[PDB]
């Protein structure tokens, strides 16, 4: 009665709303209606149970991920076909992609540390295994540089489980695709990744399948192979631009009669797919890139805010215009699950205190940039001038890091302590005295 | 070619573009700067580095400050818009923020009841906080801002409460509607309302929030009030900065904008003496067409949380369409609990948020496996997300819910979940407040 969308291998032309029978990955059958198609893929909306044309009807099989540990090291299209000049994947298992396969997720909360090597993530809004932590951006800002840098650098310090990356790019140019391929190959980051690249001019249905192939590969490696898998998806806004024109959505208006029910829940079929996996040896973590579209009036898309429930990393033009990379502004950024990923045994015991203190000092110094403008630099107190200066040091030393610079959390906390020495010790009101004596550079060892 | 911070000066003598001038500061020192632009009555000066100081020496632009600002509707330059007399000042206060430092070195802290459950309940506004409403084109952020202006209060505070409502670049039809709403409801009697119209001079648009914040400072510090300042909309303020001294040069916003915004968002907090406070709720609207209105980086204003106005809920016909999941108030814990709201508040908030996030993920699961494949337990959480949106998020335009009202709606919809699944609620609160256990007193 208009349920789930599934994705089917196309073997003949089909018409809109054509009734079809589909053999699922688990061997059962479904009846449904065609919504749209590319050369090789059909999007079908399933009926529950029996019926919801009826004699001489198309029978098809679902589109599958060829799942194997040998996905690692390969660069594929959005449909899973090679782009790297290698042979097609030889599967251990053929899995449906819409999220129904495996039932992999545990009812356990996300928890341990993922070291991205980027101080403004690991330091102040830590990524934890099983989390969904979007990077929020806008045209012109280097969100894909950050995504690619995390793909090269990320690890799970101390874990007994192997680590893998799934990197899925949607709607990208040829030059972007060549650049991402080059990057993965030259750095050796490819050996632990599966890369799915969908181009702007590839079929829109292929773009819609892209994150499902990627999430299914991640779930397979996490659950069947006990891995912590980090899924980078770029750009969910480009996905949404294909979705709003696919199938039953075409020239229909959100909020109006004729807009199809599945458009309100499609994005949740992506964001639901993250978490610790059963057995607790592996996990699926997502870092989706959400770029602010500049065209809400002309191209209404489903609301992206459903993707934002466990925090956000905010890319700020102010910092970009100052010449700083990564231009992440930690103050509007948040990781709701950070405390589950930090402290003794995970990062270091002083982690929360240092993050809290850097955060508070930076927010105060940024407000003092306003006060300086209101009263003049020479009217600021000594103490306030220290905080004003601290916000510069924060931006120039802690936020700023090289594209190729992979900071351990120790590196990150040490830079944090060094800049914190600019503040008067009696002004560190978020840091327990135990930690000042043990870790502050004036008391250390 | 526009470098330093903007200071506003009373036009007392004719000035020229780029003229070098001194500005007299509230303590008798002077700063030096250069004329950037001017209207007939207000000069915009860019100040130089300098410090304390024959050429023009200008006076800062002043707010005519009196408790009799309350009940008045004024332009962005403070002139009457309500057919009343010009304000008779007890004090003339520099609007640039420099003659009086009312702020204490104290964190924001007690409760402001907006009467809107999706703020009070889950993302509480506290006194001294800056809590932006993040909106986008075609969403009802100004309805929400007006409803907060009508409803907000500080329950049990010994300090009286006031509102300052400042609207920038608005239409005549919007201005009439806001004036009508404040008049008819009586919300005007405790408010100072500053209305800048789209076609008023752009210089008055950038003075508008400075007039507003100076009025709030004056009431809060010199009259011991909690003042709530609602500023709508910082994107239109940014658009006016794209003007100052140009007829304009290229696409983006001026580089000094980020420091200029800080002169607005620094002006919030508890005031010295701790019997008053300035709280801000700025509306930050993303433009609907970035070709003609590029997207500004207003993230400098987002350091203590934000309230997210969401298209999904608006498309589903729910007012207020606030999505609690991406919303946050970083200072909420300072505003809630025994003696402020009610002891169970944090628990009920944590439980509703966890139950709604779970229910919303389960809408994704239904769209994968079909509704009939969901477990009976999962179905309760699915249904909970519907109850949360239809009973808790949804409320009338004029429905003013006490925090008690909000927490009781919360308990009623929480009864739909299995009691054993309430992992965020202390067994003591379940025994005392859960409708299945609570005793009639
Ligand atoms: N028209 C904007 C520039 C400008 C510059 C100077 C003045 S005046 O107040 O000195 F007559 C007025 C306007
Ligand atoms: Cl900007
Ligand atoms: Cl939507």
């Amino acid at each position: 009665i208009a349920g789930p969308l599934i994705f089917v291998e196309k073997t003949e032309p089909v018409g809109y709303n054509e009734i079809v029978n589909i053999k699922m990955g688990d061997g059962t059958v479904r009846r449904g209606q065609v919504l749209d198609s590319s050369a090789d893929i059909v999007v079908v909306q399933v009926f529950e149970g029996t019926g919801g044309d009826c004699g001489v009807i198309f029978t098809g099989e679902t589109l599958k991920l060829p799942a194997s540990v040998d996905l690692l090291g390969r660069i594929l299209s959005g449909s899973g076909e090679p782009r790297d000049g290698g042979p097609r994947i030889v599967p251990d298992q053929l899995l449906d992609i819409n999220g129904a396969a495996m039932n992999p997720y545990a009812r356990l909360p996300p928890k341990d540390f993922i070291q991205t090597g980027i101080s403004t993530i690991d330091g102040t809004n830590t990524l934890v295994r099983g989390q969904k932590l979007p990077i929020f951006s806008a045209s012109g800002l280097p969100a894909n540089e950050i995504a690619l840098q995390i793909a090269r650098q990320a690890s799970v310090p101390g874990s007994e489980s192997a680590f893998a990356v799934v990197f899925a790019a949607m709607g990208i140019t040829n030059e972007e695709a060549q650049y991402f391929m080059s990057d993965f190959e030259k750095t050796g980051a490819l050996e632990r990744a599966v890369v799915f690249l969908n181009l702007a001019d590839d079929p829109a249905v292929e773009r819609i399948v892209t994150p499902r192939m990627a999430l299914t590969a991640a779930e397979y490696l996490a659950y069947e192979h006990g891995m912590h898998v980090l899924v980078i998806l770029t750009d969910i806004t480009n996905y949404a631009e294909a979705l709003r024109q696919m199938g039953a959505a075409r020239n229909e208006v959100p909020g109006r009669r004729g807009y199809p029910g599945y458009m309100y829940t499609d994005l949740a079929t992506l964001y639901e797919r993250a978490g610790i996996v059963k057995g607790a040896k592996g996990s699926v973590t997502q870092i989706p890139i959400l770029s602010m579209p500049g065209d809400d009036i002309t191209h209404p898309i489903p609301d992206l805010s459903g993707y934002i429930t466990e925090g956000q990393i905010v890319v700020a033009r102010e910092l970009h215009r100052k010449g700083i990379y990564p231009p992440i502004n930690v103050l509007p950024s948040l990781s709701r699950l950070m405390n589950s990923g930090i402290g003794a045994g995970k990062t270091r015991e002083d982690h929360k205190a240092v993050s809290d203190q850097m955060y508070a000092g930076y927010a105060e110094g940024r407000d003092l940039r306003g006060l300086v403008a209101i009263v003049g630099k020479e009217a600021l107190s000594e103490r306030d001038t220290k905080f004003l200066e601290f916000a510069d040091l924060f931006e120039d030393k802690f936020v700023r890091q090289g594209r190729n610079e992979n900071r351990t959390i120790e590196d990150t906390l040490e830079i944090g302590w060094q800049i914190l020495t600019h503040l008067p010790e009696n002004q560190l009101g978020r840091i327990d005295n135990k930690y000042i004596q043990k870790y502050h550079p004036a008391h250390r060892k």
